[PDB]
């Protein structure tokens, strides 16, 4: 079985440096690339940076100087150089799937407490009835061709990949989830809504450049009853 797990999260005082570890099981970091994402409580997902199987690192522009990535044969490490209260978040390491800069295997995340493409997601919130339909729209500042993934995140759980390459369905995801779009305009439609569809959904630019990798703000989806 293939899995991922983060560790190192704890309470810390501003400026006290901290290192998090991401330990993998069932695959080699000689084969797979890994990337780090964070999520402040109540806020959405934010990309930090990526390290290839060959150890080439790319950081988001906002993260440069604030974070260092490094790897062993079995561990990917993230160092927070000089924490502030704005760095209080759950930190996830994610295993990159082959075609794009999206992730198929997420860890449970580790909580840290401290005492340029734009993605526009709409709507913010929506509820439809069981059996209903929900449509989420995602709008990209520049053209990202087919490099778009959709993730599902239940409260207090990790994101699950639903759709990659705009319309391709991940393993185990039912066909009720339909992805479509091209370039700058993308949509996810959930047909025959169920109880188990209530979650937050995020679009992500999986374009293979650190300037272009971006998460939408999220969309709370409810089910009426």
């Amino acid at each position: 079985a293939q899995s991922v797990e983060e560790s190192g999260g704890r309470l810390v005082t501003p400026g006290t440096p901290l290192t998090l570890a991401c330990t993998v099981s069932g695959f080699s970091l000689n084969t797979y690339s890994m990337f780090w994402v964070r999520q402040a409580p109540g806020k959405g997902l934010q990309w930090i940076g990526i390290i290839s199987n060959f150890g080439v690192i790319y950081y988001a522009t906002w993260a440069k100087g604030r974070f260092t990535i490094s790897k062993t044969s079995t561990t990917v490490d993230l160092k927070i150089t000089s924490p502030t209260t704005e760095d209080t978040a759950t930190y996830f390491c994610v295993r990159k799937y082959g075609s794009e800069w999206g992730g198929d295997l997420w860890g449970p995340g580790t909580l840290v407490t401290v005492s340029e493409l734009d993605m526009t997601q709409t709507p913010a919130s929506v509820s439809e009835p069981v059996g209903g339909t929900v449509t989420i729209k995602c709008q990209a500042s520049q053209s990202i061709s087919s490099y778009l993934a959709w993730y599902q995140q239940k409260p207090g759980q990790r994101p699950r990949l639903l759709i990659y390459e705009t319309s391709t369905l991940a393993s185990g995801v039912p066909s009720r989830f339909k992805g479509s779009g091209s370039g700058t305009e993308f949509t996810l439609t959930i047909s025959d809504l169920e109880c188990a569809d209530a979650a937050t959904y995020y679009c992500q630019s999986t374009y293979e450049n650190p300037t272009y990798v971006s998460f939408g703000g999220g969309t709370e989806v409810g089910v009426k009853s």
